């Protein structure tokens, strides 16, 4: 049980367009020995996005995995207006952060590592049919140097039982540079449209988060000038259509590269599962030492 009185602000750890994670004491002794913890709350609250909220926690509350954040609780306090989820804070940060921090000490059979443990987290979440939409390295957490966690589940939905996919119509910022073409053009998300964008972590994972070579970097700069009067999504999608993809980052090998391209595939059948994709990151892991 949390206390809202007790709950210390730190610092702040990321942003979405309706949710924030901060750095927080939970301090019920109130002498700075309590436990620091990472707060999810949201931003512009209302009725709809509390109720979202609520699945978000039940859909987090229902995960135990080694490669996915641990709850702890939640903090009312003042009813169903002030809701609060409380996660295990992990001080080394993001692997956003973290790999352009010790892009020195990080070889290939590192990213592999993260690589296998994300498609694990992964299958994980596929064994209860939940999308979890927003794969991308500033949601991934580094545990220590040989572990990572998926940590935020804040565009997470569950498949219903009669389709193999979920419509989102919805305003407003998505992270478009990491969508599947049918996420775009129909908003149709499943496990098919989670392994594109793992393809786009993979690519993430191998630029060392460079940030001139970032998706929405490298996409910008294929879309070019030529702008005139057309939205940037509408550049994006004509591009997937015609087979534009990011490039093979600077020092790739060509396998993994083919991984990435198999997950980008405009048809959904043909991406790979994530069982398949541990298997080839297992392998050619085993097979860099
Ligand atoms: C609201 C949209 C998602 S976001 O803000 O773009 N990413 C999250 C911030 C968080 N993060 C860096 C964390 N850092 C450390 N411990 C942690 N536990 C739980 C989380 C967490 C992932």
């Amino acid at each position: 049980q949390f206390e809202e009185r007790h709950l210390k602000f730190l610092q702040q750890l990321g942003k979405g367009n309706f949710g924030s994670v901060e750095m927080c004491r939970y301090d019920p002794l109130q002498d700075n020995t309590g436990e620091v913890v990472a707060v999810k709350k949201l931003q512009h609250s209302t009725e709809e996005h509390l109720r979202d909220f609520e699945r978000e926690i039940e859909i987090l509350k229902s995960l135990q995995h080694d490669n996915i954040v641990k709850y702890k609780g939640v903090c009312y306090s003042a009813g169903r207006r002030n809701l609060k989820l409380i996660m295990e804070y992990l001080p080394y940060g993001s692997l956003r952060d973290y790999l352009q921090k010790h892009k020195e000490r990080i070889d290939h059979i590192k990213l592999l590592q993260y690589t296998s443990q994300i498609c694990k987290g992964m299958e994980y979440l596929g064994t209860k049919r939940y999308i979890h939409r927003d794969l991308a390295t500033r949601n991934i957490l580094v545990e220590n140097e040989n572990r990572v966690k998926i940590g935020d589940f804040g565009l997470t939905k569950v498949l219903p039982q009669d389709k193999e996919y979920y419509k989102v119509k919805e305003p407003g910022e998505s992270p478009i540079f990491w969508y599947a073409p049918e996420s775009l053009t129909e908003s149709k998300f499943s496990v098919a449209s989670d392994v594109w964008s793992f393809g786009v972590v993979l690519y993430e994972l191998f630029t060392y988060i460079e940030k001139s070579k970032s998706p929405p970097a490298e996409f910008m700069r294929m879309i070019g000038n030529d702008k005139q009067g057309q939205s940037i999504v509408t550049h994006l999608i004509e591009l997937l259509k015609n087979n534009g993809r990011l490039p093979r980052p600077d020092g790739c090998p060509d396998e993994i590269y083919m991984i990435m391209t198999e997950c980008w595939n405009n048809n959904v059948n043909q991406r790979p599962s994530f069982r398949d994709l541990a298997l080839r990151v297992d392998q050619i892991r085993d097979n860099m030492a």
